[PDB]
């Protein structure tokens, strides 16, 4: 017995990959084993997006994993809901509810404007790409407007590869005229690499200036240059190390042939990789779900065109959906729960600070615990409000 | 669909409208299909093959208007359903010129 | 990457090698550098032999 699925992988995400066959092996079951239509493309490619799903829609998958682009979520989007493929992805959170969507992402902005408020800030440069949508930005214009900050919106993907070097320094000189040094880098990580590679060349990392990683893949990038700079560097985590399901997974990660699973061998994963692992885990436990409420996914693979005019929608498209969104299990990235949206709840995201001995965590955030901090270096003494005893006396101490 | 059904019946140009939702799809198709888009909506931001765009782009006529004020603080409405690039070419210009 | 060649610092590089080294990582940084070169790229002579 063997249940299709299909895949939609952009180009160049070796890890991702690495990450997907190892969660396939390590939940695959004898009484049922996945098989995947893999489809590699050009993500941006909207064209290209409608041939693979319409590829895989031919091919009868009953899901379809993947990832979208900022001009290719559209699509998926429609495409999922007329058609009632569920889409699993760890990509962006999208904007609107849209059904037959499911997001293994968490979403960030919460998090993010928790921790702009936990550094009291008001004014501070927001640089920011286009990659994951401008969400967010939207998001902390209207806390600005709501706070009455003095976000200084600067567009940071725009520039191209041949000015790199020039573009950037005028960026961060015309920053210089405000005197800018809180900045916010809501990017992917090789465009914080690349921007982090901007202000060392130019020493703007150095004690005074403040940043704050907008991603939830914090340590994935290479911060270990700019730690010793002295200018305090923070963001967010979706992976913890600290978990043993977590230091299991490394155990067994590190230890992969790098030819048979590229981008393994490393001592760390990537918060793309690890989301992966968990839709995989995810949607295994909502088929095992399935099963057990007795439900039945018969229909054949033979589901026709794509496009036939009037579409087909199945019935069967809902009970899938359904069973994905009751899942609730234990992940890499912590606890994993579906609302009536597909979005994430009930979800925890750690936050991480970086010292000089390296990046530790200083607190954690949830959608009912708003920036409460780990309480490390337990109080007692000069945190005790030390007893001061005095007498009244003009013009010392007096009422 | 309709794109599909258009270029089964063999159109030798295309007209049609979009947004923000399927502006991308739309540029897609007409880029791979090698098949001209006359649309009077929005510009693309970016240069995209094969869409003709009618529509003058008023990013710089509204930002010469701003600076025909001397305007330097003032609010934006903007609906989210028509492109962003407006509020992206406003915010950098903020940026440049010293707006609020 | 300890962040001193930011403006204040001034650094002085005692040989005559100042520009065949690689410092040009350090040319944006703010810091004031200086030092010595015992060939002169003006010279028709050095130009010709580049």
């Amino acid at each position: 017995n063997s249940i299709q699925i299909g895949g939609l992988f952009p180009r160049g995400a070796d890890q991702e990959y690495s990450a997907f066959r190892v969660g396939m092996v390590q939940f695959s079951t004898s009484e049922f084993r996945l098989t995947p239509h893999i489809d590699n493309l050009e993500v941006a490619n909207s064209f290209a997006v409608t041939n693979a799903f319409c590829s895989q829609f031919s091919r009868g998958v009953y899901a379809i994993f993947g990832f979208y682009d900022k001009k290719s979520v559209n699509t998926i989007t429609s495409f999922c809901g007329t058609l009632h493929v569920s889409f699993i992805t760890p990509s962006f959170p999208t904007d609107g509810t849209h059904p037959f969507v499911i997001q293994m992402r968490p979403d960030l902005k919460g998090a993010l404007l928790s921790l702009i408020e936990y550094y009291q800030w008001d004014k501070f440069a927001y640089l920011y790409d286009s990659d994951r949508g401008l969400s967010t930005l939207q998001a902390v214009l209207d806390s600005a407007a709501e706070k009455k900050w003095q976000v200084t919106a600067i567009n940071v993907g725009n520039i191209n590869n041949d000015k790199k070097d020039e573009t950037y320094r005028s960026l961060f000189q015309d920053l210089e005229l405000k005197k800018e040094r809180r900045v916010i880098l809501d990017c992917e990580r090789d465009k914080v690499n690349d921007i982090v590679d901007q202000v060392i060349t130019i020493g703007k990392h150095v004690k005074g200036y403040h940043y704050i990683i907008a991603n939830l893949g914090f340590t994935d990038g290479d911060l270990l240059k700019i730690q010793f700079g002295g200018a305090e560097v923070s963001g967010f985590q979706i992976v913890d190390y600290d978990d043993s399901l977590v230091s299991k997974f490394i155990e067994r990660w590190s230890t992969l042939e790098e030819k048979e699973y590229p981008g393994a061998h490393t001592a760390t994963i990537k918060y793309t990789s690890a989301l992966t692992y968990d839709a995989v885990q995810v949607m295994t436990e909502a088929f095992r779900n399935l099963r057990k409420q007795r439900i039945e996914i018969s229909r054949r693979g033979n589901a026709g065109d794509c496009l036939a005019n009037p579409a087909v929608p199945w019935g069967q498209g809902v009970e899938i959906e359904r069973a994905l969104k009751q899942v609730q299990v234990e992940g890499l990235s912590g606890n994993i729960k579906f609302d009536q949206n597909g979005k994430r709840i009930n979800y925890t995201i750690n936050i991480m600070e970086l010292k000089t001995n390296g990046p530790r965590k200083i607190g954690y955030w949830s959608e009912v615990d708003k920036m409460v901090l780990t309480e490390d270096d337990t109080s007692g003494l000069e945190q005790k409000t030390v007893v001061v005893t005095t007498i009244l006396e003009s013009p010392y101490v007096m009422m």
